[PDB]
């Protein structure tokens, strides 16, 4: 066997790194242990940079066919059972107008509810149309690198066969025990996540639509510790979690009392566990050697972080082992995988844990001990009720702690959109940092600044809306100015001859092919009009200008070059 | 290797097999020579019979959120191009008021729109989820039979390798080639197609939504020959086709000419070509081989009844596969897979045959000749608006002849619809074949008689509508009843622990888990309220008791014996 990559891993990451180096051409063999795509729902909150890239690929419109949108899952509800009363509800995946405005404001996709079931084949599905070789029951053992390519050896559970594969790379998509993390000697950290702490996941399937139809909820917490009633199919299939565990069909009953009432015919499905060593990777690439997704970040479900943030390593990696393997870019390029996508991963790995620490409270605040037994609960339902200023404190105090678990519900808005990339795949302006005026995990800050995601704005086509983000992307570098930089379009051409690269330029303005018609970019986009933004095959800015001039224009070249390694 | 079933091929078919298998607990190896599934969107139309098998299975709500519906394959255009002028429309898919009446009224199912290409990895990725080993870039080559079972050499596209596979029966899916059949023996007839004629189709995208939006539909035709605008994606994706051929930039010309107009920005896709020697097969049985798909039916695309019929094929045969290798079932009942799918498969042949000898008598309307040129099809439009007698036959004329086209458009209710089995597995009741009052082809009648399909009517479960249908299938045998055949339920227990075999009892009435609400299956079980009706896996009605009396309880045991082989 020889291909271009090996991907060992079909998950979210691996899926997603052989559509594109497809997409791109670029021969590549993944493989996968398992008979099926995944089982379980396992993800779910799909954010606004996984949808973009689907969208970039043609993938989105089937991705929001199969998935639930944003306007059922705005409803947070803590109660005591699903059938019993409520605590309270929180406004989350930024339901609350403000949330959904600056949600609405940051790019044209949006949160949707689409379980991993059905994320994985989609994107397996297409990876192979697109032309890129998939294998499932076929296991990784191990590599050795030399200085070529390497050579790694494979078992077939389909025939009981072994055979070797060389490849030029290797991408170590290969979940949270990688193996191909361990052999290529990547250096681990944060292991602080506690006492290792596990989840019980049970699926059934009921209908009870007659108490989430009125409020429609992404999940409805029950406080029993903290359970949680997960949607996976509105509102007829469930799945409850809690905190290495047998159980029968007394699960039936636990569910009964988490639904409060033991009258919906209920249907017991599959019950898996899940437990997790939280750690980042201090480097995510060894030699030829590539890690993403699980294998570089492994961490709690809080903020649904995970799996959106492995598809978002691959949208990083893909276009620069196509640029490298097609000889147009240095292998030096490479370098910035771990540059821009390592602090990616130590810092959701930190952030999903600091928002366990925010559930703790809501108990504090009904003056409960953390295991609860039923007197307890029910003489904290009554002290909610009191009648006095110390009634009051209390409500108060309650619904100041389930706000502050919003961060970790589709507050952090910040923390997905807010990625800055600093290596030598992005060459500076010479501006200094701006900044983040407000929270920068709460809120996003758009940037043109090098190093950051293009800004979302709308311009027009044929008078029909077109998202900034449209123009460019396609495994193609993007040149973006108006009117007064035409001058761009030459230079652009003289560096792609050149440079044997794909550089497509757009002039935004008047009577052009894309308008500025609601002058949005003229707004955003941080300079004169006779500037200009490169934008990388992953969206990311790297190169901006702030006019025409032929200091400004010369710098082009250099600034490619740059990018490249040449 | 071994496994219970060998499955070449992953198409249509194969994926239903190896999905039903899995769901019935047999292990199953299915295998395609392709990397992908199939590119092409290829078939697209899918009959109510398909659905129903979706809706039974769990993938019906997935399909239809996938699909085109109903709603917008209706408008049947004959024009002169797209954006010309049109000579008259037609009813296409049950569009027609009356036909969508006796459409809703045999199922609970509708048309869609779902091309093969998004069809096949739905189905593929179930199989494997559901426990059916998958396996790509493995070709079959050749068998072996021997008394106890298989032994089957397979080509490895990713090693090299070779390797042999021991199954127990092997599923011949592989297409209109099958090297199954051809290895098996299976005899072909009704090979007068004609002189063997292929197609040539050509993808390429556009908006052409200004159009069709305001006539929604899912071809339209241009007289030039008979070429064909067929909708992929409403309405941004498209295909042509007319009647072993190169193209090129120029297909982008053949087309432009086809839209009329050359101002909607086109981009070319994949040229591919169909050719098909239209036959049958006589037989779709030999030994421990059984053959199905295209493989068992080559024929036209007029009625799009192929992907339809091959997706039965495998629902008959799976379930009785499945009890067989459970030991409940005899070897026999095997052999009725040939006598119920064979003469359907004949049927197709020659019925998707027939629809091409309602098109070409469109033309003798014009008065114009099959190789018409410009100028000529130009005058056929003015003799077209001609304002005399003879102006006014011909308009009449090229009505007649339009509508004559719907048998090949979604007027073949009858052929989709209508099977009849005759075979050990139809146990019969005594009563004489009833007939068809009305056109076999073209409208559907519903029918309890053994042999036929259950009949759709709604009921109510919890005062929600609830098809007859859905208290089927599911792997087991099914018997229906009411109120006053309260026997009927211990009968078949009596009938069920004495043979191994799952029954599931329905008693249908007032104050019962389901209920005849509107009275509808009181009118269309031909048979008093204390008689029964079994109904297979397949959802074949099988065995028909007239009344609960003692000489018809005692005929159930004779009848699972006998449809078991034992
Ligand atoms: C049971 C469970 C429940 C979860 N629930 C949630 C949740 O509710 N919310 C949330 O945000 N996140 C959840 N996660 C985490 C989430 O699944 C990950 O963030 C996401 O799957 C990362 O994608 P990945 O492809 O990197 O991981 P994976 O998809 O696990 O990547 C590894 C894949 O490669 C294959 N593979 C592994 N080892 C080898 C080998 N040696 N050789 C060949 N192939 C191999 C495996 O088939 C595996 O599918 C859950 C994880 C698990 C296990
Ligand atoms: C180009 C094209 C266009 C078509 N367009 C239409 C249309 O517009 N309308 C319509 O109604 N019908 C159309 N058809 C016919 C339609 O595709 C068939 O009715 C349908 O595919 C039947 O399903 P199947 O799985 O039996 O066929 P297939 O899916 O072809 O079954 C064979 C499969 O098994 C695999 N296989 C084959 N040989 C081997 C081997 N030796 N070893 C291992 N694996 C093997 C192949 O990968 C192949 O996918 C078209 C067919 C083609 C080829």
């Amino acid at each position: 066997a020889e291909t271009d990559v090996l991907i060992v891993g079909a998950g979210p990451a691996g899926a997603m790194s052989a559509t594109l180096l497809a997409s791109l051409g670029i021969r590549s063999l993944m493989i996968n242990r398992w008979r099926s795509t995944s089982p379980g729902p396992r993800s779910h909150i799909i954010n606004q940079r996984t949808m973009e890239i689907l969208r970039d690929i043609g993938l989105e419109e089937s991705a929001k066919s199969l998935a639930v949108p944003k306007e059922y899952m705005g409803e947070h509800v803590y109660a005591t059972s699903l059938a019993g009363e409520e605590f309270g509800r929180i406004p989350a995946w930024a339901s609350h107008p403000q949330a959904h405005a600056e949600h609405e404001l940051a790019s044209p996709s949006r949160y949707c509810d689409l379980p991993q079931l059905y994320f994985e084949p989609m994107v397996v599905s297409e990876a192979a149309l697109r032309g890129a070789d998939v294998r499932f029951l076929t296991e990784y053992l191990g590599h050795v690198e030399d200085q070529d390519g390497v050579t790694a050896r494979l078992l077939d559970h389909v025939s009981g066969a072994e055979y070797e594969v060389r490849a030029k790379y290797i991408i170590g998509a290969d979940g949270a025990h990688s193996l191909v993390a361990q052999n290529a000697g990547l250096p681990f950290e944060g292991q602080m996540g506690i006492g290792d702490s596990g989840s019980i996941n049970i699926e059934f399937s009921a209908d009870l639509s007659s108490l989430c139809e009125h409020r429609k909820g992404d999940m409805y917490w029950m406080f029993v510790g903290v359970a949680a009633l997960r949607m996976i199919r509105p509102w007829n299939k469930w799945i409850c979690v809690w905190g290495p565990e047998i159980t029968k069909e007394e699960a039936k009953k636990i569910i009964h009392e988490i639904i409060g009432t033991d009258e919906i015919p209920v249907e017991v499905g599959p019950i898996s566990t899940w437990t997790i060593n939280q750690q980042y990777a201090v480097r995510n690439t060894s030699g030829r050697v590539f890690c993403m997704g699980d294998a570089v970040h492994r961490h709690t479900p809080a903020g649904g972080l995970g799996l959106n943030t492995s598809v978002q390593d691959a949208y990083n990696l893909a276009w620069k082992l196509a640029l490298v393997l097609k000889g147009t870019a240095a292998p030096t390029l490479l370098d910035s995988y771990d540059a821009e996508r390592s602090p990616v991963a130590k810092q959701i790995v930190e952030r999903a844990f600091k928002s366990l620490s925010t559930f703790p409270p809501v108990f504090e605040a009904l003056s409960l001990p953390p295991a609860p037994t039923e007197s307890e609960m029910a003489e904290a339902l009554v002290r909610l009720k009191d009648a006095s200023e110390e009634g009051a404190k209390r409500r108060a105090a309650l619904r100041k702690a389930m706000d502050a678990t919003i961060i970790g519900l589709g507050g952090g808005h910040g923390v997905e959109l807010n990625q800055r990339y600093v290596s030598r795949a992005v060459f500076p302006d010479g501006t200094p940092d701006p900044g983040f005026v407000r929270d920068q995990e709460f809120f996003y800050q758009a940037s043109t600044r090098p190093g950051a995601h293009l800004p979302h704005v709308w311009l027009t086509e044929n008078q029909r809306r077109i998202s900034t983000l449209d123009l460019c992307g396609k495994g193609r570098f993007t040149l973006l100015t108006g009117l007064s930089g035409a001058a761009w379009k030459h230079e652009a051409e003289q560096v792609s001859q050149s440079l044997g690269i794909e550089l497509k330029v757009c002039v935004i303005g008047p009577g052009q092919e894309f308008v500025d018609t609601y002058g949005e970019y003229a707004k955003i986009s941080e300079i004169g009009e006779s500037g200009a933004l490169l934008v990388r095959p992953d969206m990311f800015i790297a190169f901006r200008a702030k006019d025409a001039s032929r200091e400004g224009l010369e710098q082009l070249n250099v600034a490619v070059k740059s990018i490249l390694g040449r």
